[PDB]
């Protein structure tokens, strides 16, 4: 019984930990991405407002 | 002493996949942010876009 829940358990471990590195990886890249992109709306934003005023002029 | 082993083993399982768990929850919801941004990100181009071409008209 105790060396068939052990092997259990190591194999759960396993999968548990690969699980987590994924996350990890997937929760940087989104961080990175996120950033970028909200960095380039700020900037479409502003030459939007300062292509409007022109336009108005 | 397999009996003390397992259930350290099974303890540290458990919570290793709790935080594996909540972490890829969090994931989910930074890739559902990340989205927005792109979706806010094309329609500010395409604003820029159309702005500038009736300016030159």
């Amino acid at each position: 019984e105790a060396e068939k829940a052990a092997d259990e358990s190591e194999r759960g471990m396993k999968v548990i930990e690969s699980r987590a590195q994924k996350d990890e990886e997937k929760m940087e890249i989104q961080e990175i991405q996120l950033k970028e992109a909200k960095h380039i709306a700020e900037d479409a934003d502003r030459k939007y407002e300062e292509v409007a005023r022109k336009l108005v002029i």
